[PDB]
């Protein structure tokens, strides 16, 4: 068992994401290699690792004291919080999640630039009849896509599936469809092993966020965390879930 | 920690505080002003304001209006014109300070672009199919030589006046082509954004944080939302999604 975290009104995504991040030991190690946000984040993550209930108001307070208006983030996609944490951890340095793309632009002449991202955000493609939605199809659809190729892969990989779509009328909707994912995922040139899965439940304006993650030691027994409620979980329960964020580590 | 000081609103100076926060996010402009003021005036007071803004203090931009009064400008006329015109009234008067100088008369400011030598690249917004900055650049007597500090003015005012609301894509890196090595690459330093109807004075600047004293001359990754006295952080996605009015870029 791992400690749970309490909900401060709406906190569910933050504690789901903290539970996911604690299941990334290289990210933990890099924080160890590093009041400032990195140390609070390490304290939160090391407490959620290493096998009562906890409180992560310290994270909200260090963010606010850095003049971040967190109450405007419940109106955005949950994933933008993750991008804020990684972008603020890079401010303390100047990266375990960093993926790096080499892009070429042309229209006579060409120009090769470099771009960096904290995760891989994949559009959920339309399901054709007779073939289920797989994460390899989304990854291939994101790779196919001014060109862009992956030229540096991260040690810890975050994969965000854009479950929040927007109609042509401008009104938003949640894609409920299930994407098949395996715990062993080979990125086409490296190989990665699944560590945690953040899932969303209910309508889009509900904040019901839940994390499946591995037990701390790499271990083999999965855990379901919804705030204070922590229990044992099977792998088929993890793989049958409707994934929103996937946290992998390089094998 | 990593914040900038805010500014006050005297009547309606909200665009002016927006422009000052945008202009102090260009380090090459501040270096040019530090060199031009070694003569010894708009350049001296403007550099004082910009050097203060790029560092919970709040400063008084009132002094800028005063030197705008001492250089024989009407000021109060600017409420009946487009906001960007005040920028021209800055740059033109700086060029007027270039002439009549026996010390630094060949020291041109970093915003000048050759076509004619102009102060900023004004682009008219077409209609459509999302709008992107490259569509506006393609719709643009072409550019001849590119400035060190680049200002892009998007024509949100069309004509009886009309406010254009449509969002246009812009990127943190922007490359512009010319014949040979003349074309150049720029990085986004600040975004001035308009809100509300065309006569609302609501202007907001998204600007990068000042460089740290542990890594000087290294550009920060953090962005700030600035509305007069109110300064807060802002994510990158918030900056890239805003209906931009002015785009301040620096040559990389
Ligand atoms: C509360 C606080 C901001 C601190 O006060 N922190 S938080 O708990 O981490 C935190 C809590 C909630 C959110 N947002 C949401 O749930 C949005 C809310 C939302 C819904 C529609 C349009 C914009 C915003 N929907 C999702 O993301 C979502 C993701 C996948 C889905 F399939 C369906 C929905 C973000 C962060
Ligand atoms: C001297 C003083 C301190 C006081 O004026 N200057 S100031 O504060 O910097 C200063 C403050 C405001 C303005 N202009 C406006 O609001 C015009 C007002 C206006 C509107 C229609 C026709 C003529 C004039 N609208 C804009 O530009 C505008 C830009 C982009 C948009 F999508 C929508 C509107 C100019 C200057």
């Amino acid at each position: 068992l791992v400690p749970g975290l309490v909900n401060l009104g709406n906190t569910c995504f933050m504690n789901s994401l903290l539970q996911g991040l604690s299941a990334c030991p290289a990210f933990i190690r890099w924080l160890e290699e590093f009041q400032y946000l990195s140390l609070t984040l390490l304290h939160l993550l090391k407490a959620l690792s290493c096998q009562e209930v906890l409180d992560a108001s310290c994270l909200l307070d260090v963010l606010r004291m850095y003049r971040w208006q967190i109450s405007s983030f419940e109106e955005q996609d949950a994933h933008e919080l993750f991008h804020v944490i990684t972008s603020s951890l890079e401010d303390e340095r100047d990266h375990p999640f960093g993926v790096e793309f080499e892009t070429t632009m042309k229209c006579e002449e060409v120009t090769k630039g470099k771009e960096n991202q904290d995760s891989l955000s994949l559009s959920i493609p339309a399901a054709t009849w007779g073939h289920p939605l797989t994460l390899d199809h989304c990854l291939h659809h994101f790779i196919s896509q001014k060109s862009s190729k992956i030229s540096r892969l991260p040690q810890c990989l975050c994969i965000h599936l854009q479950r929040l779509s927007w109609s042509s009328h401008g009104t938003p909707l949640k894609r409920h469809e299930h994407v098949q994912f395996n715990e062993d995922l080979r990125l086409p040139l490296q190989a990665y092993r699944l560590m945690a899965v953040v899932v969303h439940h209910g309508d889009m304006h509900s904040g019901h966020f839940v994390t499946y993650r591995r037990s701390p030691p790499t271990s083999n027994q999965w855990l379901w965390v919804s705030d204070d409620t922590v229990r044992k979980a099977s792998l088929q329960e993890v793989l049958s879930s409707s994934a929103y964020l996937l946290f992998y580590e390089r094998v």
